[PDB]
């Protein structure tokens, strides 16, 4: 069983997943491969890594006891983009497009 608002979080999370977002949300879809990339110094630099597939098995375990929670970690793995990339790369364009897409609809939660 999920909240109100965690339906209304589960929808945002589908939506991010969706084939609609693909062309700037594929960076986000499962977690960074430092090694597979060759950033050697990413798991230096980024402590508490996060992507998509994360979020959705933590909302498929029920792991989130509410909105606040899932928002956080959405904007961990934003923040974590724009902390490790230089801020004119394409992957932090495509973080900014796919945060406008998130933010705008988290703002629409159900009160
Ligand atoms: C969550 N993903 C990331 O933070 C990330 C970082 C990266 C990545 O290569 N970062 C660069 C930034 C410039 C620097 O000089 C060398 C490292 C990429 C890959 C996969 C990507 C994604 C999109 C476009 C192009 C390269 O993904």
């Amino acid at each position: 069983k999920l909240s109100e608002q965690l339906k209304h979080c589960n929808g945002i999370l589908k939506e991010l997943l969706s084939k609609k977002h693909a062309a700037y949300a594929w960076p986000f879809y499962k977690p960074v491969d430092a090694s597979a990339l060759g950033l050697h110094d990413y798991h230096d630099i980024i402590k508490h890594p996060m992507d998509l597939s994360t979020v959705k098995r933590k909302m498929e375990n029920r792991d989130y006891r509410d909105a606040q929670e899932f928002a956080a970690d959405v904007r961990l793995m934003f923040s974590n983009c724009y902390k490790y990339n230089p801020p004119d790369h394409d992957v932090v364009a495509m973080a900014r497009k796919l945060q406008d897409v998130f933010e705008f609809r988290y703002a629409k939660m159900p009160d």
